[PDB]
């Protein structure tokens, strides 16, 4: 297992414009177009990104391109954090994809938001990291997938993947 497989699971993969589990405009595998309640707004973001008329209908290696940059960004944004690069640094290879999957769907800043989850895990505190990352609106809104990242960082392994 890997970042790339970890997410597709945990995204799935659509071709056409659809709306994500907070009702936004999202295609392919968890690329966000916009929060704008707007269609329109959504089809110019996407041919923005494809570079071509779309029509909001991608390909299968249109969407694994968007895919592609999307986890570069979402690791490089990580990296230039000052308070996500530490604990990426601290990790463990498994524990760092689990870290990489928050961020990519929540961005960077939204993830260093979970200042004392960050510092537990920094610590190596894994059950009680556990237990604090549960204690979101990130854990009640998404639980399953949740779940799956937290079992994650509380084991170093792929088991909720498998
Ligand atoms: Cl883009
Ligand atoms: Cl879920």
């Amino acid at each position: 297992m890997n970042i790339f497989e970890m997410l597709r699971i945990d995204e799935g993969l659509r071709l056409k414009i659809y709306k994500d589990t907070e009702g936004y405009y999202t295609i392919g595998i968890g690329h966000l177009l916009t929060k704008s309640p707007s269609l329109n707004a959504a089809k110019a973001e996407l041919d923005k990104a494809i570079g071509r008329n779309t029509n909001g209908v991608i390909t299968k290696d249109e969407a694994e391109k968007l895919f592609n940059q999307d986890v570069d960004a979402a690791v490089r944004g990580i990296l230039r954090n000052a308070k996500l690069k530490p604990v990426y640094d601290s990790l463990d290879a498994v524990r760092r994809a689990a870290l990489i999957n928050m961020v990519f769907q929540m961005g960077e800043t939204g993830v260093a938001g979970f200042t004392n989850s960050l510092r537990m895990l920094q610590q190596k505190r894994w059950d009680e990291a556990a237990v604090n990352l549960a204690k979101s609106r990130w854990y009640n809104q998404t639980p399953n997938r949740a779940k799956r990242v937290i079992t994650t960082f509380r084991t170093g392994t792929w088991d909720a993947y498998k």
